[PDB]
C-alpha cells in the first residue's frame, strides 16, 4: 500500500567495527541509521567460528588477539553487505536478512560470518524500532508483547572449567515465585549474597572469584553438595517458597565412548537417567538442559517422557531449526535454548522459537559465555514472551545489564505481567 | 546574549529508578531529557555511605538487597531534586549542580546522597551534549579533547579482600608503547589471555576466576613474586618495550598503629618507602597509587621527591578539593586520583581536575570496585585529555564497557592522540 511508503525508514548508513566482550576477546558492533534519523546500534556475543551444525562466526586467525579478531567480519558488513542495504527499508527485516543470507551463500554463513550477519540483522530492527518510535520489544513481538521472563541464574559452576570436582556445568536459581522481574533480580542478588557469604565462612576467603558468568564454584565434587549449598543459601535469603532450581548438565561434556563419568562412575544412559531422577525427587528442580549428549536424541525422549519437568535442548539443537524439527517429531527435549548467535539473524531465530512454541516446546531465550554490554536478548525475551531467559549470575556488567533492562522494560510497560510459575506458556 | 536563549535546552523530564551495579549491589539510574528532545542516562557507581572527608551515598539501610537499597535516592531525585530543576537550562551545568549541592544544604551530601545528586549531575549533561548534537567529551571538555588515555589494567589483585597472601592491592599493565588506544586494549588483552594461561599451568585450573575487577588472584604472597608472573606474561606476550606496570599499594590496608604490616613484616614508613624503591629498581613501574596510609601527606612529599616516578593520590585526597589543595602545598604526590562519585557533581570533579593539572599533577579517571554498564568515564578522560585511566582488566562487562567507549571515541575522532609515553602531560 503506497501509505505505508516512508523514506525516513531508508538506511541512510551502516558502520561495523570491532570491540571486545566480557573476556576480552573481539566481537562485531554495527550503528545503523535512517534517514529520519533513527538509530540502531547492536554488538554480538562471541559464538563458535567452527562446528557441524550452528552459523558460524568468521575470526581473522591472524597472530593479533590470538587469532580472534574480526577485522574481517567488520570488512564484509562496511565493503560486502553495506552496498547491498543501503537505502533498503528497515522495516523490511525478513527481506534483509534475506539479502545477507543469499549474499553469503553458505546454509551456515561461514563466508560472510554469523557475527556479521547478526550484528547488521539486530542493528537495523533496533534503528526500524527508533524510526517508528515504538519500543523495541514491541517492535519485535507486536502490541502483545508483556510478559516479563522468570530469570535462570548461574550461581553455582562446574564441569573442566569451573575449577572444582563438580561435572554438571551450571546449577541456577530461579524465582518463580517473584511477583515481578524487579523482585525476580532482588531474590536472585540476595540468595547470590547469601551463597557467597556461605562459600567465605566455609571454604575462605580464596573460594569467592568468580566464572565467565558470574558464578562461584566452591570445592564441591557432587551434585548433590551443590544443591545442598543453594538450598542453604534459599532458605537463609528467606526465598524458600519462591525459588526454584534448574541445571544445564551439559552431558556431551562428561560423555566419553558409551559412558557418563559422573562422581567417579561410569554410568550408561538408563543410569545417569535413574541419576537425575533421584535428584529431582529430591530438590525442587523443575528444568534440566542437555541430560545426555547432543546427539542422543532417544535418550532426549526418555527423560522427557519419564520425568514431568522441562528437558532443554541446547547442543542437542544448537539453534538449528532441522534439528529442532527432528527432535520435536521424536518428542526429544520440550524446550529449545534460543541462541541468536547460534542462527545467525533476527528473523530466522523468530522462526526457530515460533517453531518451538508452536509444538508446545518452552523457549529459554540465552546469554553466551562471551558476553557484552548489548542487551538486546532482555527485549527479544518480552518480544517473544518466553517467560524464561537465561542470561548470568546477577554479577558482571555483561550479565546485570540485562537485568537492567528487564528492570527497564518493565518498568516502560504500563501493565506487564511476569511469568512466573508459568514460565513455560504464560498465557 | 539573547541569541543564546533557547527553549530547546530547557529539561522536560528527569527520572531515577533503582537497577543493579557489576556486585549486583543497588545503584541509581537517572534519565534526562530537554523539550528540544535530548537524551541523555547515566548511572552511578559503588561508593561509600560513610565516611569524614568524601561525599557519601544514601543507602537504605532496610532488609532488602542487604541494606544497600537506595530508593530513598531515587525517591530524592523525583521527588525533591526533579521540581527544583524541571524547566532549567540544561547547559547551565554549574548552576543546576550547584542548586543541587544548596538543596541538600550538607557538606558531604548526605542528606539528599552524593548518588542521587552525581546521577542528575551526569544525566544532565548527557542530554546538553545531546541536543547541542556535540559529542558528549567534547561538549565536556571543548572542541580540545581528542587525546586518548593510557590505561591502568589491574590483572593481578592483592589485599586482604583478594584471595591470596598479596599485601598490596592492584598490580596493573600499562600499554604506554602502544600507538592508539584499539592498540593499547588488544596489547592489554593478550598480555591479559598469556597471563591466565601461565596461571592454569603454573597454579591449576581452579586459580583462573577473577575478582571484582577482572583481575586473577594467583596464590602469592610478595610483590616481586607478582611483577615476575607479570613480567613473564608480558614477555610471552612480546610486549617487554612497549608495557610498563603500575601499583595501587592501598597502604592504609595495611597500616596500624605507627606501622605497615607487608611479607611477613613490621616497617616503619621510611623502611616501607625503601621497599617501594627497590622495587621500582627491579621493575618498570612507572606509577604507584597510595604508598602511605590516607592521612601521611608528609610520607607521600618524602616519597614523591625522593622517587622519580607518578605518585598518585588516591584516599588520600579522595577526590577533595581542600585535601588536593594542601597536598599541592606540601609537594605530597605528583597526581589525583579522580572518582566523580568521591566528591558527587561534574562541575567539582572537573574543578578538582583543573587544579591538578594547573600544579603539575597528573590525572587518572577512575572506576569504582562496583562499576556498572555506563561509560562516562571513558568520555571524561577525553574531554579532560587527562591521558590516562584507570578502569579495570579488559574482562567484565563493566570494565570492557568502557574500553569498548574508547575505541568508539578513537574512531569519531579521525585525528586523535595516544598519550602514551606522556600519560602525564599529554601535550
Amino acid at each position: 500500500m503506497l501509505y505505508n511508503m516512508d523514506e525516513r525508514f531508508e538506511i541512510k548508513d551502516i558502520v561495523a567495527r570491532e570491540v571486545i566482550d566480557s573476556r576480552g576477546n573481539p566481537t562485531v558492533e554495527v550503528e545503523v541509521i535512517t534517514k529520519g534519523n533513527g538509530y540502531g546500534s547492536a554488538i554480538v556475543p562471541s559464538g563458535a567460528s567452527t562446528g557441524t551444525h550452528e552459523a558460524l562466526e568468521l575470526r581473522d586467525k591472524e597472530k593479533r588477539f590470538g587469532g580472534k579478531g574480526v577485522l574481517m567480519a567488520v570488512e564484509n558488513v562496511n565493503s560486502i553487505i553495506r552496498p547491498e542495504i543501503l537505502g533498503y527499508d528497515a522495516r523490511m527485516q525478513r527481506e534483509i536478512d534475506t539479502i545477507m543470507i543469499e549474499l553469503d551463500g553458505t546454509p551456515n554463513k561461514s563466508r560472510l560470518g554469523a557475527n556479521a550477519i547478526l550484528a547488521v540483522s539486530l542493528a537495523v530492527a533496533k534503528a526500524a524500532a527508533a524510526t517508528a518510535k515504538i519500543p523495541l520489544y514491541k517492535y519485535l513481538g507486536g502490541f502483545n508483547s508483556y510478559v516479563m521472563p522468570v530469570p535462570m541464574m548461574n550461581v553455582i559452576n562446574g564441569g573442566k572449567h569451573a575449577g572444582n570436582d563438580l561435572d554438571l556445568q551450571e546449577f541456577m536459581i530461579m524465582p518463580v515465585g517473584a511477583t515481578s522481574i524487579s523482585e525476580a533480580v532482588r531474590m536472585g542478588s540476595e540468595v547470590y549474597h547469601v551463597l557467597k557469604n556461605v562459600i567465605l565462612e566455609k571454604y575462605g576467603k580464596n573460594a569467592v572469584n568468580v566464572g565467565d558468568e558470574g558464578g562461584f564454584a566452591p570445592p564441591l565434587k557432587t551434585s548433590r553438595e551443590a544443591l545442598d549449598l543453594l538450598t542453604e543459601s534459599v532458605k537463609k535469603a528467606g526465598y524458600e517458597d519462591e525459588v526454584v532450581f534448574a541445571l544445564d548438565a551439559a552431558a556431551s561434556e562428561f560423555y566419553k565412548d558409551g559412558y557418563y563419568y559422573v562422581e567417579g562412575k561410569k554410568l550408561t544412559r538408563e543410569e545417569l537417567l535413574d541419576y537425575y531422577k533421584a535428584l529431582v525427587d529430591e530438590y525442587p528442580i523443575v528444568s534440566i538442559e542437555d541430560p545426555f549428549h547432543e546427539e542422543d536424541f532417544e535418550g532426549f525422549a526418555m527423560i522427557t517422557k519419564e520425568l514431568d519437568i522441562q528437558i532443554v535442548g541446547d547442543d542437542l539443537f544448537v539453534t538449528n531449526v532441522e534439528r529442532l524439527r527432528k527432535g520435536i517429531e521424536m518428542k526429544a527435549a520440550n524446550a529449545l535454548l534460543l541462541k541468536v548467535n547460534q542462527i545467525g539473524t533476527l528473523s530466522e531465530a523468530v522462526d526457530a522459537a515460533q517453531l518451538a512454541f508452536r509444538n508446545g516446546y518452552g523457549v529459554v531465550v540465552s546469554h553466551r559465555s562471551g558476553e557484552t554490554e548489548d542487551t538486546t536478548i532482555a527485549d527479544l525475551s518480552v518480544a517473544l514472551n518466553s517467560g524464561q531467559i537465561k542470561t548470568g549470575a546477577p554479577a558482571r556488567g555483561e550479565r546485570t545489564a540485562k537485568y537492567n533492562q528487564l528492570i527497564r522494560i518493565e518498568q516502560e510497560l504500563g501493565l506487564s505481567k511476569y511469568a512466573g510459575r508459568n514460565f513455560r506458556c504464560p498465557f
